[PDB]
């Protein structure tokens, strides 16, 4: 089937499973894909989002050794727009109302964020091994 | 060329930038390559190493993100032997004297470990935004 160009972004700070998961359900969205991953930039992520340990270096460098990704946009812009979309032949952005203008255009695919499997959740349960008390 | 198989093993505890980076130096050994990694059990790690956070599914599935496994023995033996490698037709290993058999057999081949990119070193970064005073 025909090639389908699927755009998903983020931050990706402390790369982990649930990022992963999210990644792999964007690049399975249809048969034949082509993944194009979006890295926020460090000025805009912590202006706009929040605090952020890992430089734009490290999360693109990162991303790289991931089997879902095709390509990487790094820096990304922290606003999509249907001139970006355009630029880059993006069939779908993949995402988890800003979004309003992708869904009444047909361009708009959910997938899920998973709980439980985050990089600070796994510090959490190390400090978990000592008790309060 | 002819394909070449690779196996490399550990833990991949919070799995990071440095884990990433030594897999992709062991597929890379040779132009064509199968890389089998082999991760090891909770219990024999805790009881020789030290300590895991994760469990060694959650650790065999984060793994299986990662675009130079090839395969993956979960568990793996603790300790290589030969006819492990004759089982799984290896033709070396990458890794970082136990080895010396690996190194009379011809099948050794040396990987690096980076410094400075692990997940805990993550976590140090973050706490040094708290000063001590």
């Amino acid at each position: 089937s025909k090639n389908v160009v699927i755009y998903a972004d983020g931050v990706y700070d402390m790369l982990h499973l649930g990022h992963m998961k999210q990644l792999e359900q964007a690049k399975k969205l249809f048969e034949n894909t082509t993944l194009i991953v979006g890295v926020t930039s460090d000025n805009e992520t912590k202006l706009f989002k929040g605090q952020v340990v890992q430089t734009l270096e490290e999360r693109t460098e990162t991303l790289k050794h991931i089997r879902w990704v095709d390509e990487i946009i790094s820096p990304c812009p922290w606003v999509v727009t249907p001139e970006f979309l355009e630029k880059y032949k993006i069939d779908y952005v993949a995402h988890d109302d800003i979004y309003a203008w992708l869904k009444r255009a047909g361009k708009f695919k959910a997938t899920q964020r998973t709980e439980g499997v985050s990089t600070t959740d796994l510090i959490v349960r190390i400090l978990k091994n000592y008790e309060d008390y």
